[PDB]
């Protein structure tokens, strides 16, 4: 199975930009969600949940095929929220219903990082939507009730390694886990709308408290109200793991660096760019634009 990224007909840098600056005027706009955290996070796990599905090993699932439209995939238990995503892109295919959806979805993601003041992700265009009879099965994405070794043997299928692990978990920064969702019950720091190396701080210098929640799943607790999942907590359980997550600590920018080339790389798994495909893209933020 081979996904050649095909571009949508007649398309260029500068209509992608105008995708961009929609999504972004929206996640300006619709600052009240979740308690006032906005759609940024969402948006960035939706973009990671609809490429986490590919199997390197025979290549189905990931971006490509834009397959989170089907209800095997939108229902997925693993997914539990980021409907929420879907309904706030809805009005940018509208307005655009020339992108495809897996372009639509992985944008998304590349939008809200960069207007949530994090790094530039180059991104690439190219995905085309595929049948429902391509959809993943549920499964595939990952549990979090688990160990190190879990978080690496899952990673090692979306062609992940040791360093690729920890930036992406940075991500875990941002917005809050819901009861509801997923069992699990609180936010992983303080500034969670702002892309920021806060993760690996919160997790080398909070007072970690092992706590069962009122989903009777165990997560760790801090005095100041944030929360780790048991996979969060494995990045400083194994050494090679807490190497990585005290340079990030340390280093924002060298975060900031890492996290970009391994989203952009979880974003691109699966897909095949021609060798005259155009160069990545990297959006000027409204900010920039002067918008
Ligand atoms: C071992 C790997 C991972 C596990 C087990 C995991 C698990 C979870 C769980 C349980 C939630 C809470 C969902 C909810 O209750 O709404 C969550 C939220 C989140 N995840 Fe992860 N995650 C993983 C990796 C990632 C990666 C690689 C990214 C992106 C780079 C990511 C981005 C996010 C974001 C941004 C949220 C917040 C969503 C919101 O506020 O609505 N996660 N994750
Ligand atoms: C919001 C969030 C998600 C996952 N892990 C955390 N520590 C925090």
């Amino acid at each position: 199975l081979v996904h050649v990224a095909s571009v949508e007909k007649g398309r260029s840098y500068e209509d992608f930009q105008k995708v961009y600056n929609a999504i972004a005027l929206k996640l300006r706009e619709d600052d009240e969600y979740d308690n006032y955290i906005g759609y940024g996070p969402v948006l960035v796990r939706l973009a990671w949940h609809i490429s986490g599905t590919w199997d390197k090993h025979d290549n189905t699932g990931g971006s490509y095929g834009g397959t989170y439209r089907f209800k095997k995939e939108f229902n997925d238990p693993s997914n539990a929220g980021l409907q929420n995503g879907f309904k706030f892109l809805e009005p940018i295919h509208k307005e655009f219903p020339w992108i495809s959806s897996g372009d639509l979805f992985s944008l998304g993601g590349v939008t809200a990082v960069q207007e949530m003041q994090g790094p530039k992700i180059p991104w690439r265009c190219g995905r085309v939507d595929t049948p429902e009879d391509t959809t993943p099965d549920n499964g595939r994405l990952p549990d979090a009730d688990k160990d190190a070794g879990y978080v690496r043997t899952f990673f090692q299928r979306l062609n992940m390694n040791d360093r690729e692990v920890v930036a992406l978990m940075g991500a875990h920064a941002l917005g809050k886990t819901h009861l509801k969702n997923s069992g699990y019950e609180g936010p992983g720091g303080a500034a969670n709308n702002v892309f920021t190396n806060e993760f690996y701080l919160n997790l080398l210098n909070e007072d970690w408290k092992l706590e069962k929640n009122d989903a009777n799943n165990e997560q760790w607790d801090s005095k100041s109200g944030y929360m780790m999942l048991p996979t969060d907590y494995s990045l400083i359980q194994d050494p090679k793991y807490l190497s990585i997550v005290k340079e990030y600590a340390n280093d924002q920018d060298k975060f900031f660096k890492d996290f970009s080339k391994a989203f952009e790389k979880l974003l691109e798994n699966g897909i095949t760019f021609p060798k005259d495909a155009p160069s990545p893209f990297i959006f000027k933020t409204l900010e920039e634009q002067g918008l």
